[PDB]
């Protein structure tokens, strides 16, 4: 199985997993992006939009993306209610076992995870694990501090690639993201949610050298607009 992973700055990603395009917290137009919304829409196919929580830095350009592409959303129940009432089409879920998304693509599932953070009045914040044929490929942590159930995610699923926030202040710092990496058992970690604004300034290369000197995993510091392909067998 093949995962083509594009980073757009902040916590915005496009995950292509065997010819289905899944966007997560798609603030394409964040301050560090090198991609306009026009560029994104020409260059990526969007089949699903994952929203981890309701902060605007994460919802981002979701609504316009969904209007222009026809893509459905995937999100926690409260956000599903708010967006369904606003006229959008999507799948709602909650924290637990994966949702079966066969209609989107055969064998695809996504589970919502805990996250120690906030989400205005729109339910609770989440992370998201993308499965194919029962295997956890990508865990996008949303915004979060440490959460003890990260250990269960490691043990039960060991998602291959972990997208983890490292900027501090509003989320785990580097130090906490290190412990998280240990708990979650990724093969590779892409750091996110850093440098966009002063309170979240952190050095992703500092993160890298500590995770790797600990032999905890490989860290792929991505650049806004960069794509990287991963195979796991
Ligand atoms: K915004
Ligand atoms: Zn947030
Ligand atoms: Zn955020």
């Amino acid at each position: 199985t093949t995962v083509k992973l594009t980073y757009f700055g902040h916590s915005a990603f496009h995950v292509e997993v065997d010819g289905v395009g899944i966007a997560i917290d798609p603030w394409i137009t964040n301050p560090l992006s090198k991609t306009t919304l026009e560029d994104y829409l020409k260059n990526f196919k969007t089949d699903l939009v994952v929203i981890t929580h309701a902060h605007e830095d994460h919802i981002g350009d979701a609504l316009e993306i969904m209007r222009r592409t026809g893509a459905k959303f995937f999100s926690i129940h409260e956000i599903y209610v708010d967006l369904t009432q606003k006229g959008f089409q999507g799948i709602g879920a909650n924290i637990g076992g994966p949702a079966k998304l066969d209609d989107v693509a055969p064998g695809l599932g996504i589970a919502l995870t805990p996250a120690t953070h906030s989400s205005y009045d729109k339910g609770v914040p989440t992370g998201a694990i993308i499965f194919k044929d029962g295997k956890a490929l990508v865990y996008h942590a949303g915004d979060t501090g440490l959460f003890a159930e990260m250990q269960f995610i490691g043990e039960l699923y060991a998602p291959k690639v972990a997208l983890l926030p490292i900027g501090g202040h509003y989320t785990m710092d580097i130090e906490q993201a290190l412990l998280a990496t240990k708990l979650l058992r990724p093969e590779v970690v892409v750091p996110m949610h850093y440098n966009t604004f002063p309170p979240i300034r952190a050095d992703p290369n500092e993160f890298k050298q500590k995770v790797e000197s600990a032999g905890l995993a490989k860290v792929r510091v991505m650049e806004p607009g960069e794509t990287v392909t991963f195979e796991f067998k």
